């Protein structure tokens, strides 16, 4: 734990729109990027009450706080202190488009996220709209190197209520601002929980659980 | 001539990100609604100069100035006093993908445009990152009604230097504020062309001819 | 004229999968190749009656009958009489796929056209599988060089029973047996209709009209 | 199982195009359907040599033969003796796609399957046809029930001669042949590897190692 210590926390600053609806976020975050788990309160600071579901927006609240094995390359730990950026492209099934960017830097013991989100074509009766998700199914991450960039790719899923489930496909590109040791084919596996939220979700806690690993069967 | 007048001027206010760069636009323009016949020229100003090539924001800088024929109701000309929105996705065929929203109002003689935009996954190497296109090829926008929605499919291409195209899909919907008559199954052609600019493209001028038809061959 | 006179026939061999099902088909054509008019009588010899909508097959049974004007090279009708062959990607909106391979050949006055047809990932419940589909609406292909070969993009859409449309891309690559003249960016309008048939569809008689421009804003 | 044993033998019936080459090929095949083992050599029986890479038609020649835990419904083991289908769409990052549909059916001790494949625009110079690749990289694909059926999503990566990847996103949909028990949302990780083959890959021998779990972060 050279520039990234065991106990670390963050700032997130988002703001962004939903079919032309704009919000701001603030958020307080902690954990131990070394364990891959981690914590953060997020406030809607601006356009809230959000006329959407809160799921869209928990996964743009975290990469350094993932548990990277020591045979495995720590694509993102590695850019620190100078940082990295992330951009993401969020392929929903009935249509829906999200472009989403972080800037990720650090100062001291606190790392801050500044996210911009864009997301439209979200059909007015879908569940996004009418708020009828309740929260990612636990995920898993192909990532690959490429022009000295790490590329992630998921096939993510809302559960809804009543039953079934939302996919979205997840596309995030890591760019470091210098070059870093590559890592191999690996993935990262994920569990995402909303644990609180206040009634109008203007105010949300998140947790999540990142663990990166080598293919299971080989 | 409704709410519309036969000679219009307009005002754009865009800002947004492209590839984790952030910039702001202004643009003054003016034109015939009726005639299909439209100019503006444009000013960065903030973030610049781009470093990315001015064609992939060009398209967002006007659909009240199209030529409607009598007999194809005017889906966004009906829309006013109240307006309308639209909401666009371009995936480009290298992987960069934008997601790009308008608001337009009308006051007087003026109408006013807001737009986000937020580009990402362009290619470092690629003919956006490294300003080597040289302008769009007339297009032709596939149009349909669905839910009191106005829909475009276009098929794009960016001229590149040394011959050869870059392709873009684009997929725009148009929101009336308030149910209008809806058109049948129609196209719009256009031709945007990049009429002046300065060295490093923070000043532009654009002019653009739009004309809504029915299938040429039916 | 060469080796294509004005006045011509075909026959067209076609086998494939929907789902699953297998058939087989048959046709005789005629036409006017330079004048972009032609009719085909179709026979389902194999797998009949199709349990889906005959209208995802219609596209598949002729491109040397295609109206050029002078201006534009015909890449079709130089490649004779070596010939030349197509592949097609269709993506219907409710993530049907399609892909299809053509040979085109000639001997005389005869073109011969073998085609392979593998469709599917259509909901049992959707308008393919369900048979509510009324017909194409007239077309536009958008049309470049690239390679040595022609790209062809369409949004297509079937007519459905109770009004509203189903959406296809299309993308065709046709690629001649020898190098030939390339034409410029351009586009091909088509006007396809089923003008008589049989009540289970085993017996089908189709209508094409193909005509080639330049952008009509230019 | 009574009507799976837990030595099992299999017979591959397949044929197909890829731009426009028509191939045949017969496989005989082993495995422990409960142990998610298995191995299988493949004949070119027309249509060979092949001018492209064989991996692309490697993972068609056994879902039955995948190892799932008690905890979890064997949707494909469930559909015997009645047997299922499956149904794949095929993504290259260069612009190819492959559709490939499939029946299995089972004989006392051995299953049959029958798999028609359909592939093309693959790049003349792409690592296809210019046989380029050196095996898929050990998977996971992501699986979930709807409306009886088994919806899986994979994003595969085939290896490349002097290093890197070349991306291919797996959409496979099994359908079984009467109602069964539906699984909940759970992984399947294999490793597929050419074991043996001759000079021109007219001759192939395969290994698969196919393990069902639930998330591995939950």
């Amino acid at each position: 734990m050279s520039v990234i210590a065991t106990q670390m926390t963050y700032k997130v600053y988002m703001s962004g729109t939903v079919n032309g609806h704009y919000f701001e976020v603030e958020g307080d975050g902690k954990g131990k990027p070394y364990e891959g788990e981690q914590t953060v309160k997020l406030t809607v600071t601006k356009g809230g009450p959000l006329p959407f579901a809160w799921d869209i927006l928990s996964p743009q609240c975290s990469i350094p706080f993932t548990k990277y094995p020591e045979d495995i390359p720590d694509y993102v730990k590695q850019s620190f202190p100078e940082g990295f950026t992330w951009e993401r492209i969020m392929n929903f099934e009935d249509g829906a488009v999200c472009t989403v960017s972080n800037d990720s830097s650090i100062q001291g013991n606190c790392f801050t996220y500044h996210v911009k989100f864009s997301g439209l074509n979200f059909p007015p009766n879908g569940p996004v709209m009418q708020k009828k998700t309740q929260g990612w199914e636990p995920s898993s991450e192909r990532l690959f190197a490429r022009g000295g960039m790490l590329i992630g790719n998921n096939f993510m899923a809302l559960k809804l209520e009543g039953g079934g489930h939302y996919l979205c496909e997840f596309k995030t590109t890591y760019k470091a601002k210098k070059p870093v040791k590559m890592p191999g084919y690996h993935y990262v596996d994920r569990k995402l929980d909303v644990t609180n939220h206040n009634k109008d979700y203007t105010s949300v806690e998140q947790c999540e659980i990142s663990i990166a690993r080598k293919p299971v069967v080989a």
